[PDB]
């Protein structure tokens, strides 16, 4: 059986080409291959987290009224998923910031996130994410941002649903603990709140270079939250982690699943950066049938499932 409560992946493609919006689907994104998404569950995989762009979602302003030809891409990826029975991860991939301004309005962010989680709330196996990878801002706005999400998301009667909450500094593993401490005071009535991070193994944690620190370095950048999670009873998911298809990443991925399989009292799982259509020979690339990390990593992950 499986060693997380769930192990799986990013399909990314919605979030593509940014710079352009609205933008055209087909053009400067797309949405994931559902039929890509039946192997990676027919090889154990129970998660798949599904970056979109807030604007294109929900353009001009957060409380306005959603996109119906977007929107209707994004329902249609999330309960491809969930029919499955896998978890659907709705991302709005978006590093805390709307038209690349922060977000400094944790009001005009609730009513966001009241508008996406009621196209979900009957929905038990989507997972909402708050935001991906805060960066360079408040550290009490990083927490009030959360807490609004999940207040709107509740009042949206989406109850039974996770909530991953993410931290600031593009929320690391490795820098945690110095920088999200007040996070441990959110809130959440449904008592769903997963704390995600991010883990990245080349030398600045970036997840730009195949090339990884050393054999060990996962494990290592993942110990102090670890015990951050534990002192403070919570739990947590690497919602993003790589490696290049070599020896030496190959280890350190082995090697931090392995120590997070030591520690599931607080370690939920993981879901690898990133499957999706239009990687082609990206270095992580998880998309059956030919991405590399399909081919070359999937083998040391079956063990997880």
């Amino acid at each position: 059986a499986k060693v997380f409560q769930w192990f799986g992946s990013n399909e990314s493609g919605a979030e593509f080409g940014s710079q352009n919006l609205p933008g055209v689907e087909g053009k400067d994104y797309i949405w994931p291959d559902p039929n890509t998404i039946d192997t990676l569950i027919s090889k154990g995989m129970n998660i798949f987290r599904v970056p979109f762009m807030m604007e294109r979602l929900v353009p001009n302003s957060m409380t306005g009224s959603p996109d119906p030809n977007y929107l209707a891409d994004l329902i249609a990826t999330v309960n491809a998923i969930t029919q499955k029975g896998a978890y659907a991860v709705v991302d709005p991939h978006n590093y805390g910031r709307y038209y690349n301004s922060i977000i400094s309005s944790p009001s005009d962010f609730e009513t966001f996130w009241k508008t996406v989680a009621s196209q979900f709330a009957s929905n038990p196996l989507v997972i909402f994410d708050t935001d991906n990878e805060y960066h360079d801002m408040d550290q009490t706005l990083v927490l009030n941002l959360n807490q609004a999400a999940i207040d709107g998301i509740r009042s949206a009667g989406a109850t039974s649903q996770y909530i991953f909450v993410e931290g600031n500094s593009w929320t690391g593993a490795w820098t945690w603990t110095n920088v999200n401490d007040n996070m441990k005071s959110l809130t959440d009535p449904s008592d769903k709140i997963i704390y995600e991070m991010h883990q990245y193994l080349d030398s600045d944690g970036s997840g730009t270079s195949a090339t990884c620190v050393s054999s060990t370095i996962g494990q290592e950048r993942i110990t102090s939250a670890t015990q951050w999670l534990r002192a403070n009873g919570k739990k947590g998911i690497i919602g993003e982690f790589a490696g290049g298809a070599d020896n030496v990443c190959e280890t350190a991925i082995t090697g931090m699943l392995d120590y997070m399989a030591q520690n599931t009292d607080v370690w939920t799982g993981a879901i690898w950066w990133a499957a999706g259509p239009w990687w082609g020979d990206y270095i992580f690339s998880m998309e059956p049938d030919n991405g590399i990390a399909y081919q070359q990593i999937l083998p040391i992950l079956t063990p997880y499932l």
